[PDB]
């Protein structure tokens, strides 16, 4: 049932074209050179969000905001310079996330107020899901494997 | 049953991280200049594939060279310069497309040659349900419903 989902065509995207953009992008530069600071290797920290939500770019800008992370731009990332020092530890919570909400909000009526038990427990297998598949695609390849952690909010 | 589809997050990424990207960026142009030729405005003609696979991007780079289209970045689309008078007749294939087969045939054993009934039933729907809903936010949205139409291959 698994590969119908669309919590693995997303985080299929999300892998092919961002993941592997960005750490390409970063290996591809002479030297890591982020406001004034030289790093050697970098961690990318992909951040699953505990709960779904169709703005979860809203819910990212907070989560940002309240642990101190400030934003490098190569597109855009997060990184916590306090706790980097020869490895730059950046993060993303992916936006891309959103979708599964704003195509349930889609071919549905106006008022709805909550979630039925149902999609409560369709979230949940999303979010999890999705999860294992970037996990999965991060871990069989050499471009990614070592650069790319997968944690909880 | 509509919203829970891939073919529906797929069509609402595309739709706001490609298609919505594209139309501001164009209409932020002072002036809209692609290889020394100035245009008042643009079409932008998203090519629903006729039949789905893994390699969207190989199909699409097929397409556009047997039908002579350009290749005009500003990321990176097609122009029928030819057939574009004041108004650029541009084109994009969404390689976004590709991921359903990618999620299908992860998830699988590896022999399998060709499609089961039940998956090329799947494909239809999916393909379909895809331009629906890409037509339906197009139309919703006068930033894109004048500027971006959706045609078969």
């Amino acid at each position: 049932e698994l590969g119908l989902l669309p919590s693995t065509v997303l985080a299929i995207g999300y892998y092919e074209n961002f993941v592997s953009t960005v750490c390409d992008a970063l290996h591809s530069l002479p030297t890591i050179k982020l406001n004034g600071i030289e790093y050697k290797d970098f961690v990318f920290n992909i951040i699953i969000p505990n709960d779904l939500d169709a703005d979860i770019k809203r819910r990212a800008q907070i989560y940002f905001k309240k642990m101190d992370i400030h934003e490098v731009k190569i597109l855009y990332l997060q990184i916590d310079e306090e706790n980097s020092g020869d490895v730059a530890v950046l993060y993303d919570m992916p936006t891309t996330l959103g979708g599964i909400d704003k195509a349930i909000e889609m071919y549905m009526k106006k008022g709805h107020i909550g979630k039925t038990s149902q999609q409560q427990l369709l979230e949940e297998r999303e979010l999890r899901n999705f999860k294992t598949t970037l996990i999965n695609l991060i871990n069989n390849n050499s471009f990614t494997k070592t650069f790319v952690k997968v944690i909880e909010e």
